[PDB]
């Protein structure tokens, strides 16, 4: 347990009582106590699930996210406003900082206090202790589902590695002054090893806060940090999945959904939960989700009626409705911890709108790299570094760098796989790419005869087991290769007008020959 004064390190002060890991019966009493106000109030769904709502805020505040500039960041950081930038890890004074940790040391004293201590990352050896402070029940209960749950002989000699502190009920009234964006602040200190949250309810922060956090500390000590889904076959062999579903098969466990690292033992999962988007959501398209949202999920900014009833389709609040849950609220995975071996497959989807890309590439190291720092999908181009550009807190190269290192520690192989459209302007079906992934993930391709695209330069199977021939080369559904080409090249354009951004370093400017050629 934990004592007044031991908060009191922190800049705590008058501390009423403090519920030290809450369990799931506690913090559905809490959540559901009558006497709650504003936006802390919890409803009972007639699913059994508590639903809350987050005020304005109903999805992340990028412009508000701030990383003290000190000792221990200025020259490691991939900073907003060095090199070309393009990001949110906008510097922050360290004087500054004091003024917003004390906001939200001031809010939280005088308080009853929720403190939930967890893990981030699976694998014992390299995951990061987080000890998280609330004065509301259920964001007590988000950060309870989402990191790892320490067991009782785990909590007895606990030593937190970081701290986050929710001061969502404060706000920073001095912001203008201080060159802020708002009156709301993310804001993290790598030498205080603490992330503050102000003005804004929205639970994902706290989930995207340590995710960036990882995503600074893991790559520094030669561990991939990743925004991808993994999952295991039944003889143990690992496959992560980048893009976009197909991270679901019977005959495969989920390790985890969204967050992973791959450490020298192999593939982690950060988390201890899932953070489902609900809008629209269906029992028939994602029976796992539904199934999961019962007592001890959180629905967030749901539409629910008088009786209870939810209606999962209202986005006129917002459109990122979302459910936390713990991640044994799915059957099929990894279990009893979310990690397996080395990844020998890494599939990155991409939905092509252009018609150009094959259905299926096997690529060299240095194009996974290149398709990595990318993150194209489209039905309209977008590109995201490393399939997440916002949670990067160091260069992009510096992950693409790690994860093709623990690859080919693994020997393992990348696929980029297009889920979109073919150039009759027809999405590519639905069997022939469960098809393509069934071949991958059974080796199949790894040694398989190839042929050579122009203008990207990508390895195509020359035949693909329970697909017809013709779909692979991405040349035949085009009146002519010319036609191909035609359409190619404005997307190769688009690829190398976004890559630019990444050349002013030796690792991006040496990739660009790995890139597609006008
Ligand atoms: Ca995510």
């Amino acid at each position: 347990g934990l004592t007044p004064q031991e908060l009191e390190a922190y800049g705590i002060s008058d501390v009423h009582d403090i519920v030290y890991n809450p369990s799931y019966d506690l913090l559905y009493q809490e959540e559901l106590d009558p006497s709650l106000t504003g936006y802390e109030r919890g409803v009972l769904t007639n699913l059994g699930a508590v639903a809350v709502d987050t005020g304005i805020f109903t999805g992340r505040s990028p412009k508000d996210k701030y990383i003290v500039r000190d000792d221990t960041t200025r020259d490691t950081f991939w900073w907003a406003d060095k090199g070309k930038g393009k990001n949110d890890n906008k510097p922050l004074s360290p004087e500054t900082w004091q003024h917003l940790k004390g906001l939200v040391t001031r809010q939280l004293s005088g308080k009853r206090l929720f403190v939930v201590d967890a893990f981030c990352g699976a694998n014992p050896d390299t995951r990061l202790s987080v000890r998280f402070i609330t004065e509301v029940a259920w964001q007590a209960h988000f950060v309870k589902n989402m990191f790892i749950r320490p067991s009782d002989e785990e909590l007895a000699g606990f030593k937190p590695d970081f701290i986050v502190m929710n001061g969502a009920k404060c706000t920073n009234p001095q912001w203008k002054e201080q060159g802020l964006n708002s009156e709301n602040f993310v804001a993290f200190n790598l030498t205080e090893r603490m992330q503050l949250i102000g003005g804004t309810w929205y639970g994902g922060e706290m989930k995207k806060g340590m995710f960036s956090m990882m995503n600074y500390l893991l790559p520094l000590k030669g561990i991939a940090s990743m925004h991808c889904s993994a999952n295991v076959g039944e003889a143990g062999d690992v496959a992560v999945f980048f893009g976009l579903t197909l991270s679901t098969d019977p005959a495969r466990r989920l390790i985890g959904d969204d967050e992973h690292g791959w450490d020298d033992d192999g593939v982690f999962n950060f988390e201890g939960g899932s953070y489902a988007k609900t809008i629209k959501l269906s029992k028939e398209a994602e029976p796992e989700i539904y199934a999961a949202i019962r007592r001890d999920a959180l629905l967030e900014n749901v539409t629910k009626r008088e009786n209870g009833t939810i209606d999962f389709d209202d986005g006129s609040k917002t459109e990122n409705t979302r459910v936390s849950y713990p991640i044994y609220h799915i059957d099929n995975i990894v279990k009893p911890v979310s990690k397996a071996g080395h990844a020998t497959k890494v599939i990155f989807l991409t939905a092509d709108a252009f018609g150009v890309l094959p259905p299926v590439s096997r690529l060299t190291a240095d194009q996974t790299q290149y398709h990595f720092l990318s993150g194209f999908t489209a039905p309209t181009p977008t590109f995201s570094a490393c399939f997440g550009a916002a949670f990067l807190s160091l260069h992009p190269t510096q992950y693409a760098e790690v994860l093709v290192k623990r690859m080919q520690a693994a020997g393992a192989q990348a696929y980029l796989v297009n889920t979109g459209w073919n150039g009759t302007g027809k999405r590519i079906s639905i069997k022939d790419t469960r098809a393509i992934i069934d071949a991958i993930l059974n080796g199949s391709l790894d040694n398989a005869e190839t042929f050579t695209l122009p203008m990207f330069n990508l390895a195509i199977p020359t035949e693909l087991p329970g697909v017809d021939t013709g779909i692979l080369d991405p040349r035949n559904t085009y009146a002519s290769p010319e036609q191909w080409q035609e359409k190619a090249e404005t997307l190769a354009k688009l690829f190398i007008d976004n890559f630019d951004k990444y050349t002013d370093t030796p690792a991006g400017a040496a990739l660009v020959a790995a890139g597609p050629a006008l």
